[PDB]
C-alpha cells in the first residue's frame, strides 16, 4: 500500500480570494480524494508560513514541500522565470498551456527549476488582467513617469524603462497603502478579485488591458526531495490535480467576472481602454527589455529564441480561425443584445 | 478493486491529438490507481459503429465512450448544449459554464434519461470550415451542396439547402475522392492534413463557426459510474478534467506547423464571404428559436445558456480580446518588420 504522506501548501494569497485560493484548496482537495485521504496537502494563506516574497526560497530550502505562487514575484532571483508566469504582450493561456505541455515549455523549465531544487507544475491561469485601478487618469505615457504602482510580475520591470516604480505589494495590503496614497495605482487580478479587496472604493479609474503578462500563470513550486520521496500514484495524483486546476481556476475566474464588472460600473467605477500611444509605448519597451534582458541573463537567452518562434507560429493561426470567429460572435452576440435591450 | 472498462472512441488511432488524448485519460486513470482501475480505448468501429457509441454506452454493451456528443442530435437536440452551439461559447467559456456556470449539472439530469452519466474530456477549438472543391462565394454555393460535416451545424446549413452526413472520420476521404460529396469538414489542419483532404479538394474556409468549440465528451453507463469507489470517480473526474485542458494543448500546439505544411503544399486558405457568415449566423438563431418550441428539453437550457454567452461574450471583449487583437496584431507586425516588408 501507498504510504500516508503530509504535505504542507505555502499559497501567495488570501482565504478571501475563492478564485485563486480557492483553487489551491480545490488542489490539495482532489489528491486527497485520488489517494483515499492517505496523500494530505494542507494550503495556507499567503503571510501565514512565511512571506509570500519567501515561498520560492521555503520550498528551495525544503522548509515547505511546495507553495502556490506567481513565479515572476521572484524575479529578482531569475528574471527567466518570466517563461513560466508569462511575458508581456505573450502568449494567451490557451498558447501558454500549449507551449508548456506539448511545445517543450515545460522541459525548459524543469531544467531551469532543478539549480533551485525545484519541481515546477503549472496548476492555474487568470487569464488576461484588467490595467488596474488609478487615482488620476492616464492621458499619455508622461502620465506614468513618475507613477508609483503597485504591479505584479515582469511588467513592473517593463513600466520602470517609462518612469514608473514598480512595488511587488502582496494582495492582503495593497488597499491601504492606495488608500493612504502611499502609491498611485495599482494593478491586481480583474473584476471579482479587485471588487473583493476593494480598490474601487478608492480609485475612480479602472482601465483594460492587463498586457503585463499575455496571461498570467499559476506555479506550484515542489521541493526536489519532497517530489522524488513520493510513489508514483501520488506523483500522478499532484499532477492530474494541476493539470485540472489549470483549467478550473481560470474557468471559475470566466465564471465570475461579468458579474463583479457590472457591480463595479455601477458603483461608479469609470471603466476605459489605455490610449493607444500608452499601448505602444508599453509594447516597444517590451520588446526592448527582450533584448536586454538574453544579453545580461544566459538562461533567459536560452528560452527566448524558441518561444518567440512559438508565438509567432500561435498568433498566426489564432488570427486564422479562432480570432476570427471569437471576433465575430462577440459581436453580433452584442448586437443581438443590444437589439433586444432597444425592441421596445 | 480491479476494475475494467473499455471505451469505445469514435476516432481513427492515427489522431495521436484526439485519440491520443482519450489514450491519455485511460493512461492517467491506471496511474492514478496504480494499475486497478483500467480503462482500454479502442479506435472508432472496433467496438461498434461510431453512430452506435451512445446507444452501446447506454444499454451497457460498454462502460464509457469518448465521442462528439451531437453526433447524436439525432436522439435529442438539446446534447448540442453539451458539444458546442454554432456561434455559440469559446472553449473557455463552455467550460465555465459547465463547471462554474451550471452546465454541468444541467446536463447530468438531460443525460439521465439515457442511462448516462457525462464528463466533460476535451475540446478542438474553433475549427476550419472545411474542404470545397469550388469556392464559396455567396449562400447560393450551399444550395445543393453534400456536406460532411459533424455536429448542429449541419442542422443549421440544411437551412441553406445544404445536405449533411455524420460520416466516421476514416471514411470521409473516400467519399471526397470519388465524389459522393462535395465538400468536407473534419477539425483542423493537423488532423485534416493526416487524413489527407487536401488531395482531392483545393479550397481551406474559415472559420469553423459551426461550433464555438466543439466540445467532447465521455459517457459512462450509470449503472459502472454509480458501482465505482469514491478514489475512481475521482480518478475519472480529475483525468477528463486535465484533458479538458491537455487535448486543446496539443491542438494548439500542432496546427500552425500543419497548416504551413497545407499551404506549402498547394492549399488555397479562405475566409468565408461576410454574406455566408450572416446568413449562417441568422439561421442558427432561427434554429434555436425552432427547438427550443419543438424539444422541451432544449428549451429548458437555451434562455440561461444564452445569458451567460452575453456576460462572456461582455467581458471578454472588454480585457482578453482586447489584449489577443493587439498582441496578435502586433505580432505580425514584428515579423513584417524584420523582413523590411510592409504591414
Ligand atoms: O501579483 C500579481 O499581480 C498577481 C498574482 C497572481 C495572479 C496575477 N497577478
Ligand atoms: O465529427 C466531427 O465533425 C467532429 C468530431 C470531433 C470534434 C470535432 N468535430
Ligand atoms: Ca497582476
Ligand atoms: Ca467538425
Amino acid at each position: 500500500a501507498n504510504p500516508t504522506v503530509r504535505w504542507r501548501m505555502s499559497t501567495s494569497w488570501p482565504k478571501s480570494l475563492d478564485t485563486i485560493y480557492g483553487s489551491a484548496d480545490e488542489l490539495c482537495k482532489r489528491v486527497g480524494q485520488l489517494t483515499d485521504g492517505k496523500f494530505e496537502i494542507r494550503a495556507f494563506p499567503g503571510g501565514e508560513l512565511v512571506p509570500s516574497a519567501q515561498n520560492m526560497d521555503a520550498v528551495s530550502n525544503g522548509t515547505v514541500e511546495c507553495n502556490h505562487v506567481l513565479s515572476t514575484m521572484y524575479i529578482g532571483k531569475n528574471t527567466a522565470l518570466t517563461f513560466d508566469t508569462g511575458l508581456s504582450f505573450g502568449l494567451n493561456a490557451r498558447q501558454h498551456n500549449a507551449w508548456i505541455h506539448y511545445g517543450g515549455g515545460l522541459q525548459q523549465l524543469r531544467e531551469l527549476y532543478k539549480k533551485y531544487n525545484i519541481v515546477n507544475h503549472v496548476c492555474g491561469n487568470v487569464g488576461v488582467q484588467m490595467g488596474g485601478w488609478y487615482r488620476k487618469e492616464i492621458k499619455s505615457t508622461a502620465d506614468l513617469n513618475g507613477l508609483n504602482m503597485r504591479i505584479g510580475g515582469i511588467g513592473g520591470m517593463v513600466l520602470s524603462k517609462l518612469g514608473v516604480v514598480p512595488q511587488q505589494i502582496p494582495p492582503g495590503d495593497i488597499y491601504p497603502a492606495l488608500e493612504k496614497g502611499t502609491i498611485d495605482a495599482a494593478e491586481w487580478i480583474g473584476p471579482y478579485d479587485d471588487e473583493k479587496l476593494g480598490f474601487n472604493k478608492v480609485a475612480p479609474y479602472y482601465y483594460s488591458p492587463g498586457w503585463f503578462e499575455g496571461s498570467a500563470s499559476i506555479t506550484s513550486m515542489v521541493n526536489d526531495k519532497a517530489w522524488e520521496a513520493l510513489p508514483p500514484a501520488y506523483q500522478a495524483a499532484f499532477e492530474a490535480a494541476c493539470g485540472e486546476q489549470s483549467m478550473r481556476m481560470l474557468a471559475n475566474y470566466d465564471a465570475r467576472n461579468p458579474l463583479a464588472l457590472r457591480k463595479l460600473i455601477a458603483g461608479g467605477a469609470k471603466v476605459s481602454f489605455f490610449p493607444k500611444e500608452v499601448m505602444d509605448a508599453v509594447y516597444k519597451a517590451s520588446q526592448q527589455l527582450w533584448t536586454e534582458l538574453s544579453e545580461k541573463n544566459p538562461d533567459f537567452k536560452a528560452i527566448y529564441p524558441g518561444w518567440k518562434k512559438f508565438q509567432e507560429d500561435e498568433a498566426g493561426w489564432f488570427r486564422v480561425a479562432e480570432n476570427a470567429l471569437d471576433n465575430y460572435t462577440f459581436a453580433a452576440v452584442a448586437r443581438a443584445q443590444a437589439k433586444a435591450e432597444n425592441l421596445y
